[PDB]
């Protein structure tokens, strides 16, 4: 049986503020720019559709050096960080991006035709673009977010798939890493594996995988560490309607129509697909640059930044506008020479975070400990319990204690630093160990929060 | 029942080791003990429910000799009323 942190976690009257200076990232809106032969990314892919994930690092409360230390007993409890306030800073001016593909598998406008379509030659793909679905979102937890999507699931030992044969599906959960792709209006799937075509969607996503927060699962979480707070805002509609060029994978059951004749005689592709379009963006629509008070949460964990860790995951298309910059090759010719100018595409993102944390203590008794351990070993392991004098213990014991304790200050500092249990994954690192403060008055959030609560 | 204190234990042991040996004292939480201890306890205690059931059964210390074996492990009852002896005994003592 699980229980709200409030049960074992004690709340102090201590509050602290912390926030990034001003985060900035600039790169290519569709793909990274690396050396042709090499691989070192001279320029990284940077689009408003990249899942912004932050591994916010906090200073160990217990290890932290406080003014007064009376408020709690280190011989009976440990300190933990609890977030209570957060504000996401979005600095760029509102605007929209736009993506596409020079050879998207477009066949023809199925929206409205005067006469029947032509015949499928070869390489009928074209160069198109669009405005993906408008999406705003953010979430936080002491654990990283988990996305769901579609992929080629392992099959069964039967008909050894005939090349071209349609692949099997499977919903797949995955840790939403920083930079990953958010649904654009085409669904969540491994386009790479599912679309051998390599021209069914704009490049920026062509070879990637669009992920979606498996909200459900995340909440189903008992402890609910994954995320305790969040909010989503997506919307989109049909810009255009098109036919997918290629060859029929599955044929249309004749029992659903009358045979053609002449031009009509031969069936046209029925495999249509739409053009997504995130409608206009607005201020009132905005979801960031606003404070969030995580006072209560429907989850068992109530903002208990365990391991002094944190996970802010954001997504905001609202400022996707990428600027087309061009440089000339020669400051001569008084005539426009297409060949005299090199065209480039760049996009930038402005971010800034800020939070409020409440200090918390936790009396550690058996059951307590256990529960925690059972909940998540590490937590304790990570902590350190300096040997202490056994109460009323036999002189012998006490003695030994001393000895050991004494020989514990041999100045020997060989503490092998642990290893990031998620080294595998990678996201935006955010060290805050040196950004904590008390006089929140010196900060907006502080003021706000402060005044807000009042006391 | 037998409250087991030092002297107690000792006496018993001295009287006949086995008695205690035979018994089992599941690890317990040390009173007020240092978190460290308590912790360790947990751990050990926790890793004590690994479902591993390798309890090597002891050996009859009198295997040598042989007599009429009488297993009763499955013959104990409370409502002695359902038995002669019970009735008798019961009534006899009265209460």
């Amino acid at each position: 049986k699980v229980v709200s942190t409030d049960e074992y976690v004690a709340r102090t009257n201590i509050y602290y503020h912390a926030g990034t200076s001003r985060l900035l990232a600039v790169g290519h809106p569709y793909f990274p720019i690396k050396k042709p032969n090499n691989n070192k990314i001279l320029v990284p892919k940077v689009s408003g559709l990249q899942y912004r994930v932050f591994r916010i690092h906090l200073p160990d409360p217990n290890k932290f050096g406080f003014p007064d230390t009376s408020f709690y007993n280190p011989d009976t409890q440990r300190l933990v960080w609890a977030c209570v306030g957060v504000e996401v800073g979005r600095g760029q001016p509102l605007g929209v991006g736009i993506s596409g593909h020079p050879l998207l598998n477009k066949l023809d406008d199925t929206e409205n035709a005067s006469a029947y379509a032509a015949n499928a030659g070869v390489d009928n793909r074209e160069c198109i673009s669009m405005d993906y679905k408008q999406t705003q979102l953010c979430l936080i937890g002491c654990k990283p977010p988990i996305g769901e999507h579609w992929g080629k699931g392992s099959p069964c030992t039967q008909v050894a798939v005939q090349p071209g044969d349609c692949p099997p599906l499977e919903l797949i959960n995955t840790v939403i890493q920083d930079g990953d792709m958010v649904d654009t209006g085409f669904g969540a799937m491994d386009f790479t594996t599912l679309q051998a075509n390599k021209s069914e969607v704009p490049l920026d996503i062509c070879t990637s995988i669009c992920k979606y927060p498996d909200y459900i699962k995340m909440v189903s979480e008992p402890y609910g560490d994954s995320l305790f707070f969040y909010l989503r805002r997506e919307q989109m509609f049909v810009r255009h309607l098109f036919n997918r060029a290629g060859t029929v994978g599955e044929n249309v059951p004749d029992d659903l129509y009358i045979k053609g004749s002449g031009s009509t005689a031969n069936l046209a592709s029925s495999n249509y697909f739409p053009t997504p379009s995130g409608s206009m963006v607005t201020s009132d629509a905005q979801i960031f640059n606003k404070p969030y008070w995580l006072q209560r949460a429907q989850g068992h964990n109530n903002g208990i930044c365990w391991g002094n860790q944190l996970f802010v995951t954001v997504v905001d298309t609202t400022r996707s506008t990428n600027m087309s910059l061009c440089a000339a090759i020669s400051t001569s010719e008084t005539t426009y020479k297409n060949t005299n100018f090199k065209e480039y595409l760049r996009h930038g993102e402005e971010y800034d975070l800020q939070f409020i944390f409440q200090l918390c203590k936790i009396t550690l008794t058996a059951d307590v400990m256990t529960y925690i351990h059972s909940m998540n070993s590490t937590i304790l392991e990570d902590w350190n319990f300096g040997l202490q004098p056994p109460p009323g213990g036999t002189l012998e014991d006490t003695y030994r204690f001393v000895t050991s304790q004494a020989i514990a200050c041999q100045k020997h500092t060989p503490p092998a630093p642990k290893e990031d249990p998620l080294k595998k994954y990678t996201f935006w690192e955010v060290n805050l160990k040196e950004k904590f403060s008390a006089d929140l008055d010196q900060f907006p959030l502080g003021r706000k929060f402060l005044l807000q609560l009042g006391l």
